[PDB]
């Protein structure tokens, strides 16, 4: 589109990031993943986008090709957070006292 970045998009930056990550993973380097991850964290992710940007696999790709803490951490958060965004359809269990207002 027109030159300059100011308005709507995200989906673009998201993809641009993935590519960067995906590339890094491919080249097995991952140097500036944090920066990428960071943005992601500060990028309104969505299920539909999770498929388009396919960043979900990008992050993991790093979290796997990276044993760091910060680069791995943020990556985890991206997974967790996305875990809620996408939260694929699966069965699970877990409950801790189900009773609001008890007293």
């Amino acid at each position: 589109g027109s030159s300059g970045s100011s308005g709507m998009g995200l989906e673009e930056e998201l993809l641009r990031i993935a590519k960067k990550l995906e590339k890094m993973v491919s080249r097995k380097k991952t140097e500036g993943a944090l920066d990428l991850l960071k943005k992601l964290n500060s990028c309104q992710m969505s299920i539909q986008l999770l498929q388009t940007t396919r960043i979900g696999v990008a992050v993991n790709g790093v979290r796997k090709h990276c044993s760091d803490k910060e680069v791995v951490s943020l990556a985890k958060v991206l997974i967790k957070n996305w875990k809620r965004l996408l939260d694929s359809p699966r069965t699970t269990k877990g409950e801790r006292e189900s009773g609001p207002s008890s007293g």
